[PDB]
């Protein structure tokens, strides 16, 4: 038989939302400051670059990655979701970041790359995190 099954294809799925009408939302100083400080300082980081956008399995050669990972985030979708007043507190906000840097440390090992940006990320964020109101 002929079917080689080249296609069908490998994709990318849908990124996570930033928005939803019926979610409850606030605009509190807290949050105000995780865009304001917290966001901005590590979006500027040199090391920040892998984690401003979702994960493409399929530009960057990961094809494992939403296997693994089942609850995808980044800090492009975070500072969207701040933007647009998603939360309802700065503990949901937290919540994101702590998901973005525990998805990179299961998927990969100590010692990569990505795991030292990650954890130098971490550390700055955890600096920021005690200064807050
Ligand atoms: C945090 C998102 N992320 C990963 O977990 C990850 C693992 C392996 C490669 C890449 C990746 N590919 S990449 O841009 O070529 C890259 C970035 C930093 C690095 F130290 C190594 C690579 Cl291969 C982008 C985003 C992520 C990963």
């Amino acid at each position: 038989h002929h079917h080689h099954h080249l296609v069908p294809r490998g994709s990318n799925p849908p990124p996570p939302e930033t928005s939803n009408p019926n979610k409850p939302k606030r605009q509190t100083n807290q949050l105000q400051y995780l865009l304001r400080v917290v966001l901005k300082t590590l979006w500027k980081h040199q090391f920040a670059w892998p984690f401003q956008q979702p994960v493409d399995a399929v530009k960057l050669n990961l094809p494992d990655y939403y296997k693994i990972i089942k609850t995808p985030m980044d800090m492009g979708t975070i500072k969207k979701r701040l933007e647009n007043n998603y939360y309802w507190n700065a503990q949901e906000c937290i919540q994101d970041f702590n998901t973005m840097f525990t998805n990179c440390y299961i998927y990969n090992k100590p010692g990569d790359d990505i795991v030292l940006m990650a954890e130098a990320l971490e550390k700055l964020f955890l600096q920021k995190i005690n200064e807050l109101p």
